[PDB]
């Protein structure tokens, strides 16, 4: 069958088929993904007024960013879905095209909105002592739109076209590794003038980061992280790629927000 | 019909089928299931300024929980509709596989977002005396996560390896156990230096938790409960089913929060 | 054809169908039902703040009933709208058992979460004499969930077993009573100690409450209420009865809650 | 084909068929109804303490309409787009059975729900001086019901049976004349002990609720302002009529809203 | 086929198809649209109170937009994915006429309801020296009117009728020329008798509205813009399309309110 430039998702959707616990539980972890996010939301407003007005801003980013994330992640287990049907002959699920072939890329768009507003909303929270507010804030959201757009291209070519597939996953980690630089400044900055509490918070919040941000090239290389006919290209792979997404997409934005949300609060006087 | 490792709803619905009865009481109480998770969710943000500043987190945490407790009971009710089908010919709703398998994972993924709120949450209600925050909360938590991810391995082996079902249930109820002593400990410790009226609240609060998470286990066992071709082997063991975990579900969550509200409420300076 | 223990709106469906007056009302009925539940939501969340705090809990439950009703009201009317389908070469509308036959339970299962909370939402208006608050509650609880559960279990034997179906009505109907003489007790010690203006709204509580409560087992028994082969047994008997339903289910949720609130307000100081 | 009491709308569908421009653009201005009724609901809401406590209801009652008014017409927009399908061998859209007829009643049943409403919501920012607040408000209520009850009956047969269709619009006009007559009294009251401003606005409120009103019965009769086999008996009449409703409803709730906050901020200390 | 006066989309969708890439990316592109919308509504709410009360009535305009045009996007996205279905032969989305035709006509409805406030919302901010404020108003609404709707003519014929496509365009340009015009007129006045800071945003806001709205022509025109058989009248024009709507509304609505916002914060005492 041809399918062009697609996720690995839909070739083995296409000839092995999904197994029942490898579909299910799928269809689970996307849809605990938007529910997780949504439950944040709520958490994110409701407690505002937490912190002093001027970090409250950090506080209303973290909500915004739940919103998006909501809806791109929704779509994204809705796609899940209705791109995979049930055969009573053999008892699997296999690729129905008719629901349109499975993309990651739902989850891409929510990266290219909101990891702007990560990255931004830390400089509401934290005092820097060299570098420039806006300086730092214009790098973050160049580099953040090249990290996602170059990995968007990239993504389509996971099965089509190797080269592709590396030479743009490639481009978007030295964007990546720019990120991780002025991030690692930006915590270092921050500590300096604060309680050792408020310090305590942005090492974790650094960790974190650092983590949670690496699960995604990942999650990207998931299907070949075995090499050709690897134990991941299958639907064990499928499964460990939407798992990493979902645990990423949670502590990137969730996790990441409850932390600054508690460092605002200890330097609230 | 090959299933595979697949709920025992489906074997029930590609067999003997579903009457009416049993068809519309599951998608009635699956769907009375979310209804009261959303009910819930506007109570506990319409109650949150009812306590002390110091109380309202544990609001906050009950309104987070019926968040996702909505989404992920609505989705099971759709699971449950869109799976079963109506046969003119015998007048009994049988599996549709065109509508995916049934699975009670969605309930179960739940469970893991929400055990850690529901434990985490009473903290900020009572006091630990000898007992440290950050230990209490770490014994939760892990324990939490490990009682249901392998409770949700289980459940998918429920008729195709009865072995691997139990194993991996017994597992669970392990962690289950650790939980019930941690939070008899913080009961306990929650007690003392509290208004009698505050301590008769903590003594409800225990009994419900006790009796509500109890449930959970029996409705996992739930088709079984009547050794090999049994009563509960049937329709009438789905319908128990659905509605234990219906019923442990409300209580866990909603009249647990709202006993903590009430708690909360006579701990306060204002009451 | 057999459809064994189902309402009679499938039997009127799989035989005689439903002119386009009859299916279309019916829908347009059901649908004003969640819209008026959801429009109510609204209203009693913008008045909360119109009563003493001491009163608000009364506002919070009208609003918390809202939620379930809109949610179970819109339920039933899908359920209604999937269940029937257009004949073109007869033009009316025939049973479609693919969309799963038609049931009254949904809004049955409304009663159950709502009936105790708008029992127990006027006794944080008025002040009880002579009853005990926890003895009337308990009595209210007790009775309202065996009232529900007894008419959910009879409904489905409306046409398959009349045995079945009235005594578990009857059954029902008791308990029906005792809450009304409950509640008469409860009214009449809220007059005691109020303004006359006061005393006003709670007799006009007292008259609503028996009229629209009392719509409920009418609605029940509609079709067989002229008999074997009655007029009522029909589309005619359909229509009538989801009226009923709604015009009940608004008037003794959304009216109720609002003469309450206006209650709270003239004992507001 | 046999369609019964059905709107004309079907029977354009069931013969000619609608082009891509009718279909598209009736899709199109029957969303643009339930999208501005939401935007209302925010406008409405997020303005309530513009004013003070005294005329607050008033803006609580517009928000109330509002939420019911974006249901039943969001339900009227699917019913359009769910009716009619596309036939790839002629290009042009053609009744689909199997999502029902099409039928106006959703409209009208939020008409039934929010005319009361409206009507009421003047009585909280205006004071009366010679007629009695409940005598209006009853007169307002019962002739609101009844003029919307039998124009519902009347549209029924508007293909079906021209003469009970001219005499339930003729006996719902009627009950329109007394609706304007009370009205225009109650504008004349509101104007006497306020500023020039105030009656400036509230001149306004009767050209807008004159004009507006007015089109309902307009869009009742529009397939036959052109008599027998005329112009608008054809997709040009079923877009005509789809656009007046949108516009009365949009006219009637949302501007007569806005028009009634803005005297309540003149007459606000 | 026969599609008549349908946009170029389903011409291409019906001839070449579309790629998977071109498919997704659309579909992709689309869902931001919307989820950028609703992000943007809970920021505008959150941050009302940000600002002096006599300078809300904008923010409060900017999360009006926001509902309206979430709605219709929505709708726009829900549009692209049912009127496009996977061909298993040859790999590629054709149309699917079950899904109705594609037509960009929601978001022009979205642009009727919101192009009058986005107008409107900055005299809440500035004031103007010369111009009297109810002129600019009616200016502003008249012409925006105008152009959307000659606009919302015109895209019909941009495959059927290349004249008719050309002169409603031409006409729109006209208005919109008109608007250009008077919002330049606006912003030079705001400029005179404000801080420095003021004067900078308006700047900012200028340039912004200038590009953002100079987008949507562009995006009209956008299949034709290498002329006959050129790269554009293709999938790749689809993409571009739909990508540079989806630039200008977030553009022209999102980032515009948060500047009006900024700019209000810039003149509160
Ligand atoms: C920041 C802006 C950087 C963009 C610069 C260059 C684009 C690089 C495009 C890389 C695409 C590689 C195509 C390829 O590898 O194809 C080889 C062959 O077709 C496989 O068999
Ligand atoms: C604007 C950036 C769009 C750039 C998209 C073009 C890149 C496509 C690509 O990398 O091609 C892979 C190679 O041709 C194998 O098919
Ligand atoms: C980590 C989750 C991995 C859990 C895998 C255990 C599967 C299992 O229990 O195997 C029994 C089955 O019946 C035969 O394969
Ligand atoms: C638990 C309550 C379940 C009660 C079951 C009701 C059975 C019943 O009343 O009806 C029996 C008869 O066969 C009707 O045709
Ligand atoms: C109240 C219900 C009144 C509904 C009955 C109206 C019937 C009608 O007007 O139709 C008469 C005509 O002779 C037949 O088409
Ligand atoms: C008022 C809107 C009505 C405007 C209708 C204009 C139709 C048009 O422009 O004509 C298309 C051309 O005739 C096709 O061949
Ligand atoms: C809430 C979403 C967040 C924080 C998303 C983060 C995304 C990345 C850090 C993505 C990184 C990638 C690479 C470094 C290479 C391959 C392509 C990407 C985009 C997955
Ligand atoms: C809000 C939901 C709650 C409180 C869920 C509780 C879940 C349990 C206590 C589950 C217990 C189980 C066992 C002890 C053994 C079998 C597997 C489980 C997960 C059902
Ligand atoms: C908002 C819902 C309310 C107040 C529901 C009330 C329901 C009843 C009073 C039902 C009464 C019934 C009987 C007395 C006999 C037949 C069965 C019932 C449940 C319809
Ligand atoms: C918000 C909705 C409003 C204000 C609805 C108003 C409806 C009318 C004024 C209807 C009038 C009619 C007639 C006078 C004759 C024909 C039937 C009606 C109902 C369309
Ligand atoms: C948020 C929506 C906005 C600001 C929409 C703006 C729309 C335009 C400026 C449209 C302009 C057009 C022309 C000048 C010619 C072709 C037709 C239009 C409507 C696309
Ligand atoms: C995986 C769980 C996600 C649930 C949604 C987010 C809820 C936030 C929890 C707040 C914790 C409070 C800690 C403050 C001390
Ligand atoms: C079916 C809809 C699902 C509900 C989603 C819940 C999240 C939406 C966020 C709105 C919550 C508003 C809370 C504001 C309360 C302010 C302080 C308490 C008084
Ligand atoms: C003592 C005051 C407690 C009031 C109880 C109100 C319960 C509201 C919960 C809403 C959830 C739906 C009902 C099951
Ligand atoms: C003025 C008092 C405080 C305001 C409380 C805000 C209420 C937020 C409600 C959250 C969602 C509850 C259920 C939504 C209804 C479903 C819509 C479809
Ligand atoms: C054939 C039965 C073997 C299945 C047993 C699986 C038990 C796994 C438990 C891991 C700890
Ligand atoms: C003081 C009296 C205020 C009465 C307000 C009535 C509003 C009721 C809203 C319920 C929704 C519509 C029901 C038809
Ligand atoms: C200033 C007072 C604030 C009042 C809070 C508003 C309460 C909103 C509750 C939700 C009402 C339902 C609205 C329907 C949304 C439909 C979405 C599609
Ligand atoms: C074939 C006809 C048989 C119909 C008789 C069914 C009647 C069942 C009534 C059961 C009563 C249970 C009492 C419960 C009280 C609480
Ligand atoms: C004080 C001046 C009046 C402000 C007018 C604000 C406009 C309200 C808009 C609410 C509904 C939006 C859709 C209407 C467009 C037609
Ligand atoms: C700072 C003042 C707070 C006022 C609260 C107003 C919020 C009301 C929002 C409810 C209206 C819903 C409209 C959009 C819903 C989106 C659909 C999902
Ligand atoms: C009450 C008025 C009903 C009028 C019906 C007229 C029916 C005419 C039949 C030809
Ligand atoms: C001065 C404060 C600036 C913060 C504004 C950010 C809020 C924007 C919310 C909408 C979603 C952003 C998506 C952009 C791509
Ligand atoms: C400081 C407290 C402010 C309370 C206002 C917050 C209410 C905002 C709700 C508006 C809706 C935004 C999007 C909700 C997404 C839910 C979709 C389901
Ligand atoms: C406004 C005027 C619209 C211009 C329409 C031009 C039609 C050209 C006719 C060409 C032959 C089909
Ligand atoms: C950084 C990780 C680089 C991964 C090296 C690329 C391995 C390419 O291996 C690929 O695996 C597929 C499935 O097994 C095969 O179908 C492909 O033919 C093969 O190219
Ligand atoms: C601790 C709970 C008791 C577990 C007892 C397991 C014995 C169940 O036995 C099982 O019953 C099924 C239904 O009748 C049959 O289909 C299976 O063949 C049989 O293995
Ligand atoms: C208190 C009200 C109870 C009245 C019971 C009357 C018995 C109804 O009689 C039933 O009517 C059906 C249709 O009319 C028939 O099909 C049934 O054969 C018949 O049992
Ligand atoms: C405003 C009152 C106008 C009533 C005039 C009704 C005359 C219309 O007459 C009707 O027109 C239909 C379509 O043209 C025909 O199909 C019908 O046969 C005809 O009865
Ligand atoms: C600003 C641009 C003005 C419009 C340019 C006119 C070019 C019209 O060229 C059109 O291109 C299509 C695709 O190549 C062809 O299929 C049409 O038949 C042809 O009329
Ligand atoms: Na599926
Ligand atoms: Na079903
Ligand atoms: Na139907
Ligand atoms: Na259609
Ligand atoms: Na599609």
């Amino acid at each position: 069958q041809e399918l062009g430039n697609a996720n690995f998702e839909n070739f083995i959707g296409a000839t092995e088929g999904f197994s029942e616990i490898a579909y299910q539980f799928t269809s689970h972890i996307l849809t605990l993904g938007y529910a997780v996010m949504l439950a944040g939301l709520l958490y994110f407003i409701l407690t505002i007024k937490n912190v002093d007005k001027k970090f409250q801003m950090s506080n209303i980013l973290s909500a915004v960013v739940m919103v998006s994330a909501f809806l791109l992640l929704y779509a994204q287990a809705q796609n899940w879905t209705s791109s995979f049907t049930f055969n009573e002959e053999v008892g699997r699920y296999f690729l129905d095209p008719s629901g349109d072939l499975f993309n990651n890329g739902y989850r891409y768009l929510n990266w290219l909105i909101n990891v702007p507003m990560l990255l931004f909303q830390i400089l509401f929270v934290v005092s820097l002592t060299t570098s420039k507010f806006s300086s730092v804030r214009n790098q973050f959201w160049f580099s953040g739109a090249m990290m996602i757009i170059t990995g968007y291209i990239g993504q389509f070519y996971e099965v089509s076209n190797l080269t592709a597939f590396l030479v743009w996953g490639a481009i978007s980690s030295a964007f990546f590794f720019h990120i991780l630089w002025v991030m690692k400044k930006v915590i270092n900055e921050g500590k300096e003038g604060i309680s050792p509490a408020g310090q305590k918070i942005l090492s974790n919040i650094w960790i974190l980061f650092l983590i949670s941000w690496t699960l995604y090239p990942g999650a990207y290389l998931m299907p070949y992280l075995t090499g050709v006919d690897g134990f991941l290209y299958s639907e064990d792979g499928v499964m460990a790629r939407q798992l990493v997404y979902t645990i990423a997409d949670v502590s990137s934005k969730v996790i990441y927000g409850v932390l600054l949300g508690n460092l605002a609060i200890t330097l609230s006087k």
